[PDB]
């Protein structure tokens, strides 16, 4: 079987993990990490689990950090 996503709802996962698209292949959507202080964040991305669907290739801020803006976009902290 191909393998193009472990889940879809982070609630199947764990906090800490998203169900979105890897930023590096829109084919991966397994449980993967969610941006650390100083990463880059989705002001559009909710927190995990996420209330809804989206196809971002990015998970939000990792449970306890806020999605700010800090520069340019808006980034963990």
């Amino acid at each position: 079987a191909v393998i193009t996503g472990a889940c879809d709802k982070d609630v199947q996962c764990g906090s800490g993990t998203c169900c979105a698209a890897s930023a590096w292949s829109r084919n991966i959507r397994f449980c993967i990490p969610l941006g650390n202080s100083g990463e880059d964040c989705h002001p559009a991305s909710h927190k995990v689990p996420y209330d809804g669907k989206r196809l971002s290739s990015l998970c939000p801020c990792k449970s306890g950090l806020t999605c700010s803006k800090s520069g340019e976009k808006f980034k963990c902290s």
